[PDB]
């Protein structure tokens, strides 16, 4: 479905890459992605596919249109443009200046000062999980092991009960993983359905847990709406689900094909958290992007008002243009450059979170699990999207090579 060359567009920008099923995918979704900085690729360039929008391929362009907020808004932030248009969760639906005082709120919650009282529960929910698969000799990890995790701790951030997780995954695989059933919208309003009475409640009757903090917040001079409210916990919930399940997955996938490296960690545990930073480069998986506020030449490209741009995340740190061989893993990468969390004014506020979840996980799996492969006959299955991941993962282990700590 490719849509009608908008007449500004020149034919020699013209590269149809489909964000939703590249092709390639087999070979690995960054490896997918990766054909856009082949060498006769420009910096720049316009697909007809869902929709029609401009690409961003190379780190210093996706760095630069990241800091010009002025040009390029996150009003609307997804492609295609009717899940772009919808899209109000806060603050990565606003621009600065008004985002700036919503993502101060948001970051009390979720920064780095947050990361202490819950590094406990993390280390603690990461161990009981494993100890769980540890003596069956195998698990799908996205199933048994991904999926669980980050929205276990989302509840002990939010202080929300245990027995609300079905509902809520639920309700946000619903959103994130669509099988056509429902509108990006229809789907965002199902989940503002389950916040909504949580909030009203936690206004009247305020505890100390995250929803609280934020629904009883003040911004901009005035208290928080319970709107502003809604949306800014729909995006807490969601922010650090399917991108700490993906990232986990393909992390998992790589040390499964890769007993080298899996033994470089066994062997030197204090170059985990410099591991985790080159497989967040090699494995960067998130791509959004801006919409044009309004005609603007960049890089020699002239961009209508309207028009909408792919920044892909992931592609900076796959650029060799900033790291050399760059499919290539090296834990004693010296400078490891990428854009994963993001760039400019809404760089992740949970990545210090998405850190710890990170290397506590990888900590904890090689001090139980040590050695594992990919499951015999198995052929991992990738997605690509907005947040792209791994279908799933059949992990297998010998239970006499494991150890209950
Ligand atoms: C591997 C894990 C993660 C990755 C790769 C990731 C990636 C990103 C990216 C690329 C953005 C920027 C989006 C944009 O500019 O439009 C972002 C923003 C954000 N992230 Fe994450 N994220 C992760 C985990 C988390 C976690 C655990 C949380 C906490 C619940 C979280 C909360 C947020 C929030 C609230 C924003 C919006 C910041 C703003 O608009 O000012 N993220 N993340
Ligand atoms: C034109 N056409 C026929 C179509 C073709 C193909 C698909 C279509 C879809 S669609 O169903 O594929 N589009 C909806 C998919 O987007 C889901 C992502 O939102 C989840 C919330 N995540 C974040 O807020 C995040 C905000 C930021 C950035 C990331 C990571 C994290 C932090 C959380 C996302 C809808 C309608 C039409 C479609
Ligand atoms: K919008």
């Amino acid at each position: 479905n490719l849509a009608p060359l908008p007449p500004h567009v020149p034919e020699h920008l013209v590269f149809d890459f489909d964000m939703y099923n590249p092709s390639n995918l087999s070979a690995g979704v960054q490896e997918a992605w990766a054909v856009l900085q082949e060498s006769n690729v420009p910096d720049l360039v316009w697909t007809r596919c869902n929709g029609g929008h401009w690409i961003a391929t190379r780190g210093q362009l996706i760095r630069e249109a990241y800091e010009d907020y002025r040009h390029f808004s996150s009003e609307c932030p997804f492609i295609p443009r009717e899940a772009g248009e919808a899209y109000d969760f806060i603050p990565t639906s606003m621009d600065p200046p008004e985002q700036r005082q919503f993502r101060a709120l948001a970051n009390q919650v979720v920064g780095m000062p947050v990361v202490d009282k819950l590094e406990n529960r993390i280390q603690e929910l990461a161990c009981s999980l494993i100890e769980s698969l540890r003596p069956q000799g195998q698990c799908n990890f996205t199933e048994d092991y991904a999926e669980p995790f980050p929205i276990r701790i989302f509840m002990l951030l939010a202080g929300l009960p245990e027995e609300d997780i079905p509902h809520l995954k639920y309700l946000t695989d619903q959103m994130t993983r669509p099988d056509g059933s429902m509108t990006f919208a229809e789907a965002k309003e199902a989940l503002y359905d389950y916040l909504i009475p949580i909030i009203e409640q936690r206004r009247q009757k305020p505890g100390t847990d995250a929803i609280s903090i934020v629904a009883n917040g003040q911004v901009n001079g005035r208290p928080i709406t319970s709107d502003e409210a809604k949306r800014m916990c729909g995006l807490l919930l969601v922010g650090g689900l399917d991108t700490v399940v993906n990232f986990l997955s393909f992390s998992m996938e790589f040390l499964a094909k890769s007993p080298e490296h899996r033994q470089e960690l066994i062997e030197r545990p204090e170059r985990i958290p410099a591991a985790c930073e080159e497989l967040l480069r090699r494995f960067s998986l998130v791509a959004d992007g801006r919409i044009l506020t309004s005609d603007y030449e960049f890089h020699g490209v002239q961009l209508k008002k309207g028009d909408q741009i792919l920044l892909p995340q992931m592609l900076s740190g796959l650029d060799e243009r900033e790291n050399a061989a760059p499919m290539h893993v090296d834990f004693s990468r010296q400078k490891v450059s990428h854009t994963t969390f993001g760039h400019g004014s809404h760089l992740c506020l949970g990545q210090h979170l998405a850190r710890r979840e990170i290397i506590v996980t990888l900590k904890e799996w090689l001090t139980r699990i040590p050695d594992f492969s990919i499951a015999p006959g198995a052929q991992i299955q990738h997605k690509s999207g907005i947040v792209s991941g791994v279908q799933a993962l059949p992990l297998v282990w010998d239970p006499a090579t494991t150890k209950a700590v």
